């Protein structure tokens, strides 16, 4: 499957300054960590596909993301980034990679990762697409925002496996995870 996962403060921010517009919250960590890792085929990986500024945005000792196999976005960049498994030029090239028998026969699930530039052209893929969205109930400061939800293409669907939908709060902030699909 193809999927997008992102947490989006209640003005759709997602971004300031390069950074999120909110304190660390443990659980959507975990969370975010558990859902891109996991497979749901024994013997294959997930991938994910970032912007390069969300690479480099991640500590170095970090670095590639543990257990995913890790493509990078970037128009400039010449060979992948010390520590990333590919470099794609586009998203179009990297979606025809997953394709290709040698990942397919190793690829579970492939998750967009941000940044803002990567889910705006995520946002108009065509086809099944699956949005994991982080719901924080606040407002924040920010300069960069998630694209709009269209509710006449996505189902905000009512539960998924794996997923917590309850209302959830660290140090005061709620926030809880929902899941929408389109078919198109
Ligand atoms: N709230 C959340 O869940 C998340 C939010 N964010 C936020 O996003 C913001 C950063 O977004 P942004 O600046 O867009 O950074 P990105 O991580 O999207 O990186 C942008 C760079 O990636 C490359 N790139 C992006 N899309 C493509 C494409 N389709 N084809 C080829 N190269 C591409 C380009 O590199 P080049 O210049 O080399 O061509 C571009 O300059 C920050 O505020 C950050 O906190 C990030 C992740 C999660």
């Amino acid at each position: 499957s193809l999927n997008c996962i992102v947490a989006v403060s209640q003005n759709m921010g997602i971004g300031k300054n390069g950074d999120l517009p909110w304190p660390p919250l443990r659980n959507e960590f975990r969370y975010f960590q558990r859902m891109t890792t996991t497979s749901s085929v024994e013997g294959k990986q997930n991938l994910v596909i970032m912007g390069k500024k969300t690479w480099f945005s991640i500590p170095e000792k970090n670095r590639p993301l543990k257990g995913r196999i890790n493509l990078v976005l970037s128009r400039e960049l010449k060979e992948p980034p010390q520590g990333a498994h590919f470099l794609s030029r586009s998203l179009d090239d990297a979606l025809k990679l997953t394709e290709q028998p040698e990942l397919a026969n190793k690829v579970d699930m492939v998750w967009i990762v941000g940044g803002s530039s990567v889910y705006k052209e995520a946002m108009n893929h065509p086809g099944h697409l699956k949005l994991f969205v982080t719901r924080i109930m606040q407002d924040f400061e920010s300069d960069t925002f998630f694209p709009e939800i269209d509710l006449e293409k996505y189902k905000l669907l009512p539960e998924y496996p794996g997923v917590l939908s309850d209302v959830q709060e660290e140090k005061g902030i709620k926030y809880k995870f929902e899941v929408y699909e389109k078919n198109d």
